[PDB]
RNA sequence: UGCCCGGUGCCGGAAGGUCAAGGGGAGGGGUGCAAGCCCCGAACCGAAGCCCCGGUGAACGGCGGCCGUAACUAUAACGGU
């Protein structure tokens, strides 16, 4: 239970990001896959999936094999 | 060589409360023709001791429980009761 945490939380710090939600420029960014959309204030109110979808087909395309 | 004098001990306290013998003798009783003789007996005065008020530990002794809370988990300096 602890190790796992410390390879999905790890320090915390300002690096080691996942995912940018800057309110000046109304976006929000998953750095991992390049996917940005800008509805911060639909995706601050629950309306994640479009994120979740574009990391999924990004989630299989890590299973390309030779 | 710390904190606790509520209990026990000891020390201090001419007040107060309780308290024996004794003092007191309201008012009762027995007996006698009577004068009397004989018993009972309220309030009230009346020590120490105990009660009561303090002090006292190198006097007898005694020195808690539960719940919560911090940049990972853990822990809890902190808080509540
Ligand atoms: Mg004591
Ligand atoms: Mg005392
Ligand atoms: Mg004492
Ligand atoms: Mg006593
Ligand atoms: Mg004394
Ligand atoms: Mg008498
Ligand atoms: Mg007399
Ligand atoms: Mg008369
Ligand atoms: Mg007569
Ligand atoms: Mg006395
Ligand atoms: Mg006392
Ligand atoms: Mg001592
Ligand atoms: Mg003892
Ligand atoms: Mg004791
Ligand atoms: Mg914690």
């Amino acid at each position: 239970l602890r190790k796992t945490r410390l390879a999905q939380i790890g320090t915390g710090e300002r690096s080691e990001k996942i995912r940018t939600y800057n309110f000046p420029q109304s976006r929000v960014t998953d750095h991992r896959i390049g996917f940005t959309t800008h509805d911060l204030e639909g995706v601050l109110s629950g309306h994640l999936t479009p994120i979740l979808e574009a990391l999924k087909r990004a989630d299989q395309e890590r299973q390309l094999a030779a």
